[PDB]
């Protein structure tokens, strides 16, 4: 625990505190615009919404955002600590708002610990949001506040720790009925738990079709039936039975065609999985820990569904499913609520993508798709890229019918063409990569044994346990460094260090080198030189010897002198004479790829097709669908520069060797990532949408425009440099390079070894 | 108003409603932070808050937020509208929040027309903000509010439109004093008009040392005196006095040493001016319309100092010189509110940066200096980049001294330059190039005048007043495109046309421009074709013959084609071989000016140097400090490529001619951004900060980065490309050139003319 | 080992040497060390290239 919570105190706690930030969307720098933006100007806008309330959308950005709003009265599985200690965990929402969906979240941690002033200050703050995201909140007080806003608000009000989980689970259920061949009417469900997050997925399954009387409902005090308590509040009477003697979970359990277990970790039993009716429907949504861990439910009964809340197995119960899905399809129409219409309109549209999953590009073999509809996938991905445009114009199509959306929409395909030209732009590819990578770790040699930025990086590797590491330098220096560094890496159990000044392999090394290298200007002295004071050598040598599987080289020192030696050893890979380097950036057009930032000063036509068809290959490999510009100062013809038919003689081979691949050119940036520019200028264009991959006329151009870009739109590290061309799996780093990107870069090099490290 | 109305309803509806946005400043794409930054790491943060409250600005951004409430009683000058209908005046409010100081606001229209109510939310939003200002809101709640508040807050409590512009009338009065030669305990001031931004400039004089017999307060009803209702408010008994016979203005006209004025146009006669003192120091801070015109009152008495709230004249009472850097004090120290020490902490260093200017880098002749301190000159500038190194660490020290600091800071000389380095990249350079054109309007051709882009440029370059403008084109075409477009220009009125298939000076133009051509491949024949065809050899011709000042050229076809006329028709300037075109960008490192963009395709050592020179002394003519690197794929040396070389030649030769310019090179272009990296590598390096100007080795590659960075890292248009070395003031622009950039082209060529234009 | 590598690094950090590399020289390197030598006045002449 004490290393984990380390990691999370300093996840943002050094650089800059906190992990949201405000930030303007237009830009400010000129005169006579405060003339029209402020006073002299402002006053025709205002004067138009008093004489037509409905304009306050054309002239205002008022209906995007949402209030997250807590008390801190039950803070996950830490209970009442105060409003003010619930921040993190209230802007953490904010932040899973805004990744998964593109939501404006306001945090706000109210000191009210009375339910009336609550109602109070939510009914104030009405026109500053289009939509509460009530959080860490008893009950029943918050039915009570939806119940008197939703009566008395204009506007989206909508409690999604309730109803968001609500239609998760529902959809699970409803799908889960179809695997299993039941009825929703003849099926007997039982539960045992009552809290924030029950009733409404109650009143939702009722809704649905299930009978209240074959819903059976507990806590810790047992069975929730009538003569139990003098004072037994409401929310538990509406759902009570009569008393047959039935007391606990186990009389109850037997016959339960779905168990939705929404409260407290080990409640289920053996016995109780044994006395179980036929094909189990348990929705086991404890997240610290669920109510029956999925190995131990399918070891006892092989037929029971599983749909937990955690991240270790498949058909995952988060809320990153419902918080920024549902409530953009609530926002995108504009609701008032989101009644049962809404509600199931959202539930079906899951549900439906969940049962007809169609591929459709995914990351190659990184990773685990295994994309059938059956017992281990009920739900889709929890970052499921579909999810904005089946959830969406369904809402909207609900609100249209049920008389609550303000403004109506036309024509839908240019709506779901614009919502997913919006989803077009958001790629988190990096994660199945390190799952595929925890799966099966490799052997990686780390010639800068000694750089602290090393040592970290292997301190993160070791933890998250993607690959085993290799260091070459001076024990001493590595530990004492370590111990400066107050790391809890151990030489020879986390790690193995190669001594590069004593090792018993030295003379096979060195005769191995000068083996390769004899007619190559390398004399034996020279060999042993070598395989002393450049550990680059020594890391390529033992790849090559099979003692390791892959190498991450280049924090320290120039790139060519890293590059030489793994071109003269490894040499390139069978079917390939040229080798290139990609760099990748997030911009605000999505994920961009620059390709030969590294390795050739001027390559030719045929270099520069080599190099797009192993960038557009490698960027395959990532679940990604190239589209391709090649750049140049001449923008169609319009030059005729040595450079700029290079470019076009390049298209023409590209074009030959791989006639479906997207592509056009020569053309100048802003035409390759502004699809506008590009109408305006070539109508009929082959390439679509904004390019991902950016060819480079020569090494200068590629690499000033991707260090401007870095450090100017600068958006997080993926990957990079990405070496391709090369027989064996090993990358060249740059000494600006950051524990976060050799750490990817790492992961990246162990799931290329994974299959045929050549 | 018609023309006023519909710029203003348009400026922010058509491409994207409202002001303001949402903008995270963090990056998310990965997993495994998913783990620290929610529930699984995100407990660790919370119980440390728990245990220590005070740990709440180390793991959070709690701190840094300001709310703009108002409830839409008194808008503007349109009274009570509504507090929907004044959405855009709050967050335009906001827009000069984080334009002059960087302050991140929330816009709330709280529908609540009931004062307790309204304490009621505010005091409910508590932990939301660290300071309310208060907006748009009658008295006197609003004391009653913020008073509340204060005692019942332990955060800052901070309205604004009261103490802010307190503050900024205060400091006018201190500074007054020292001009008029009289002492704060012996003048007589009279004020006519009570309400919310007078009663707080009341109590900041008198805790100034003004005594209360000697203020004299009045409002429509007359002087308020006691004895003139049954039933007389507060706010005016702490200040009336006794009934003498005194009723009006005029009754208390005479001998007022100062007359703070803040209700009412058209008050002040020229009888009541006659009548008053000697020395009159007059603040009429009436927005719409001043109590008297600060010509008026200059005319009847020169000896008069007149402090008004317009952008028209001098010693401008505008709130974005309280409202930005007042907050920014309250906030940069973490207070508990402004009391006395605050305010007048706040109040002293508006008033020494008044009197203790010391030029240090201005807009060279762009615009009116003038910055003397006499009656012109009271207060700083609305933007006064300095007012931010002078007013945050006096309130720290305020407030280190009265108790209400939570975390001390020990050096305060790292303080300044933190704020400092964060203050130089923000720089409003078109400002006085606009104001500079408006005081001498100049003839300047447009050639491509049928575009609709050139139609609406010069529809605004009329409504503005920047400059005379004529279009070359057919008539019909234009007039009809005109009418299309519903552009208000008249032909012959507004603007001259000079129709190309007919004119009387057919016959000397094709003549002049064979004189100049015959020797270069032109025939008579050929001349006459291009004076009917060439509308860019039309302008150069017309420049030449001195019918025309300026040139704005190149909406519609190459560069180059307008290029090589521009050369051939005006020649280089005396002293200059070479020419070159600068684009400027805004990063969030600063303007950055991109140099040698379009004009040489590889230019030598020599060149480069003289391109330097040159945009080194265009960046200064704009007021700012040029800070150059030169830009490579080589970092210090690390490569030996011709580029590189001759970058480094380059250098010799600029330090050579110029040894005062800071320049360093060759580099990448992360070190020449980015402070930290140049640190590591070259730590004596004589570039400081981040450079503002990148020269590149290459046409390809300084236009591929800056089309790439234009519309990655857009934060607006101010000038591009920017033509240097030409004998004539003109500059050619691009088909992809937006209205508003040919503009403030026009307006750069225009202020360009007016000073010798060679 | 600080001084000699800091003076190679004051020689050759605008020749493309960082001080990381300078470090890395003047282990790697005996004829960087002996020719540091020789300029500081610790040595008179050198004797070099037999490898
Ligand atoms: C994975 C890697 O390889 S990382 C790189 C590791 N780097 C190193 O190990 C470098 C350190 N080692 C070295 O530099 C060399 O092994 C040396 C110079 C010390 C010795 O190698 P060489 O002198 O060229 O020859 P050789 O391989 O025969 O070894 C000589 C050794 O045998 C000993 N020896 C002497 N006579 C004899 C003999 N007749 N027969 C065998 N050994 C003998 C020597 O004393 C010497 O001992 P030592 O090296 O343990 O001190
Ligand atoms: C600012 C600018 O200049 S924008 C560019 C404007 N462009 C133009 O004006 C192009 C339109 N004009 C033209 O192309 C030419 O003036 C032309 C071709 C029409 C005529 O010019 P030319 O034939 O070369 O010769 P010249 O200058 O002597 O003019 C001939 C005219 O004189 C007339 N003329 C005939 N005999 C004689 C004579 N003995 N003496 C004088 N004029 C005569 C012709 O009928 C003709 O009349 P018109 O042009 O009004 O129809
Ligand atoms: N979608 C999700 O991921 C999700 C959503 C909600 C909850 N959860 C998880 O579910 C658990 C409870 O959440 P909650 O909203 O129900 O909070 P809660 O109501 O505060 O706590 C659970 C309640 O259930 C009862 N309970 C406790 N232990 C029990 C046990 N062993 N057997 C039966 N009943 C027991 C108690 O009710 P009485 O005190 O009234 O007897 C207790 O108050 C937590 O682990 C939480 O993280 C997950
Ligand atoms: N810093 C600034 O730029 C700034 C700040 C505040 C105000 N102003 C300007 O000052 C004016 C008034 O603002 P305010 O806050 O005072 O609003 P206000 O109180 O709502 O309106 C002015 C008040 O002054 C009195 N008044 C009106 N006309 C008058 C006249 N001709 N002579 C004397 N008294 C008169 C009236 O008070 P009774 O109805 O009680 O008699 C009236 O209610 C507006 O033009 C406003 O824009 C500028
Ligand atoms: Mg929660
Ligand atoms: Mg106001």
């Amino acid at each position: 625990d004490d290393q984990l919570k380390q990691s999370a105190l300093d996840f943002h706690e050094f650089p800059v505190p906190g992990k949201i930030q405000v930030s303007p969307t237009k830009p400010l720098a000129t005169q006579r615009d405060l003339a029209l933006a402020y006073s002299p100007g402002v006053a025709a806008p205002c004067l138009e919404i008093e004489k037509d309330p409905l304009k306050a959308y054309k002239y205002t950005a008022r209906g995007n955002l949402v209030a997250v709003i807590s008390n801190g009265t039950a803070v996950l599985g830490l209970g009442n600590i105060g409003a003010l200690a619930g921040k993190p965990v209230m802007e953490g929402k904010g932040v899973l708002f805004k990744k998964f969906a593109g939501i404006d979240v306001f945090d706000i941690e109210v000191d009210e610990l009375d339910p009336d002033k609550f109602i109070e200050v939510v009914a104030a703050l009405e026109p500053t949001f289009g939509g509460i995201n009530l959080e860490d909140i008893k009950a029943p007080e918050c039915f009570y506040i939806e119940q008197k806003l939703r009566e008395r608000m204009n506007i989206p009000v909508f409690h999604d720790d309730q109803h968001g989980t609500a239609i998760i689970s529902t959809a699970a259920i409803l799908n889960g009925l179809r695997v299993v061949e039941k009825n929703i009417s003849d099926v007997r469900m039982v539960v045992s738990g009552a809290g924030a997050a029950a009733i409404a997925c109650m009143n939702l399954l009722v809704a649905l079709g299930l009978q209240k009387h074959n819903i059976v409902v507990c806590d810790s005090k047992g069975v929730i039936y009538q003569g139990r308590e003098p004072n037994m509040a409401e929310t538990k009477a509406a759902y009570a039975v009569v008393d047959d003697g039935k007391r606990t979970l186990d009389d109850v359990i037997e016959g339960a065609d779905i168990f939705l277990g929404c409260s407290g970790p080990k409640v289920l039993t053996q016995e109780m999985v044994k006395k179980m009716a036929r094909a189990p429907m348990i929705l086991a949504l404890a997240n610290p820990e669920p109510e029956i861990l999925p190995p131990l439910a399918k070891e006892v009964r092989p037929d029971a569904i599983i749909c937990t809340g955690r991240s270790d197995y498949p058909n995952q119960v988060n809320n990153v499913l419902c918080f920024p899905f549902i409530f953009r399809g609530a926002l995108d129409v504009g609701a008032t609520a989101i009644n049962e219409e809404m509600k199931l309109a959202a539930v079906r549209a899951i549900a439906e993508l969940a049962h007809a999953e169609q591929s459709e590009v995914v990351a190659s073999a990184y990773g685990d798709q295994d994309l059938s509809f059956g017992p281990e996938y009920i739900i889709p991905k929890p970052f499921d890229p579909r999810l904005i445009v089946k959830i969406a114009p369904a809402v909207a199509k609900a609100a249209m019918e049920s008389g609550v959306a303000t403004r109506p929409i036309a024509d839908f395909d240019v709506y779901i063409d614009k919502l997913t030209e919006f989803v077009y732009k958001t790629n988190l590819f990096m994660k199945p990569i390190f799952s595929q990578a925890r799966k099966a770790p490799k052997r990686v040699v780390l010639p800068e044994g000694e750089e602290a930025r090393v040592l970290h990086a292997t301190q993160e590797l070791v933890t998250l346990g993607l690959a085993k590491p290799i260091l070459i330098g001076r024990p001493n220096v590595i530990e004492m460094r370590i111990q400066k560094l107050g790391l809890q890496i151990k030489a020879g159990v986390d790690f193995e260090i190669v001594n590069n000044e004593s090792d018993p392999r030295f003379k096979e090394y060195w005769t191995e080198y000068f083996q390769i290298m004899k007619r190559r200007g390398v004399t034996q002295e020279q060999a042993q030189r070598a395989l002393i004071s450049n550990p680059t050598v020594i890391g390529a040598i033992m790849v090559q010897r099979g003692e390791a599987d892959a190498m991450i080289c280049g924090t320290v020192g120039d790139y060519h002198e890293h590059f030489s030696v793994v071109k003269n050893v490894f040499g390139y890979r069978d079917g390939v004479h040229t080798a290139g380097a990609m760099n990748a950036l997030l911009l605000p057009s999505g994920n961009t790829f620059i390709a030969d930032t590294y390795v050739n000063d001027e390559p030719d036509a045929e270099e520069l097709a080599e190099i797009t068809l192993m960038a557009a290959e490698t960027v395959r490999r990532f679940g990604i669908e190239p589209r391709v510009a090649l750049l140049s100062h001449s923008n169609f013809g319009s030059s005729d520069c040595p450079s700029s038919s290079k470019m076009r003689q390049a298209l023409e081979l590209v074009r030959e060797r791989a006639p479906e691949l997207m592509i056009d050119g020569e053309m100048h940036g802003d035409a390759a990532l502004v699809e506008a520019i590009r109408n305006d200028r070539m109508p009929d264009s082959s390439l679509k949408g904004s390019a991902n991959i950016l060819v480079m006329p020569n090494m200068e151009a590629a690499r000033i425009s991707y260090n401007l870009l870095r450090v100017s739109s600068s958006e997080g590290v993926t990957v990079g440099p990405v070496l391709m061309g090369v027989a064996k799996p090993v990358h060249v780093l740059t000494p600006i390079a950051s524990v976060r990107r050799i750490v990817n870069m790492v992961a990246l090099a162990v799931v290329e070894a994974q299959t045929q490290p050549l």
